[PDB]
RNA sequence: CCAUGUAACAGCAGUUGAACAUGGGUCAGUCGGUCCUGAGAGAUGGGCGAGCGCCGUUCGAAGGGACGGGCGAUGGCCUC
């Protein structure tokens, strides 16, 4: 099913490495999750066919502050909006080097060093590798 | 000059160059200039000259500076 899929991703825009099939499933999760209360049949012990974002009729008074144990799509958004625009700003920090041709004189072009200076991939895999290898070690023994 | 890089020029050639291109390099109280006048040049006074000017350089009321004393220095209020 996936070996045929396997090299013709690679050609065209450049969606290759097999993150693009991470970032799609890490935001899915992410964007769905809005979504997944409409369509959540389960209840538990309230309703939620109906959905719980808007469910003035069910609680009313109406308590707003209810329990974020299951479905904390309330709250969880509210702080990850606070870690996207923390992120994007240390993202853009990079030292400019002055560059130049060693011919022509004239335009001077920077050599941007970024302040992470490595792709996420290589240093977060790392120490996620190292969590996941530790997790099935104690699991097995 | 230094480093790096590389058709015309280096009366052959060049992978080389005092060539071409890019970019660097010269740090002073103590080494010089700066100060002195030397042969000399040249203002002012004066004279000459139609005139721009030039002759003259010692041939004119050419000192503007001195510790010391009083009015007033009073200023710090009088030490200097």
């Amino acid at each position: 099913i996936v070996l045929l899929l396997d090299e013709l991703l690679q050609k065209g825009y450049g969606l290759g490495s097999g993150i693009s099939l991470f970032i799609a499933t890490n935001i899915c999760e992410t964007i769905v999750w809005k979504a997944f209360s409409p369509t959540t049949v389960n209840t538990g012990r309230g309703m939620e066919f109906e959905g719980a974002i808007i469910a003035l009729f069910h609680l009313l008074a109406l308590r707003e502050a209810f329990y974020r144990q299951n479905l904390p799509n309330l709250m969880n958004l509210i702080a990850t909006i606070f870690v996207f625009a923390v992120v994007i700003y240390f993202q853009g920090f990079r030292v400019d080097l002055p560059i130049k041709s060693a011919r022509y004189r004239g335009q001077y072009n920077t050599y941007p060093i970024k302040l992470f200076y490595t792709s996420n991939i290589p240093i977060i895999l790392q120490s996620a590798l190292v969590s996941n290898l530790y997790v099935i070690s104690q699991m097995l023994s």
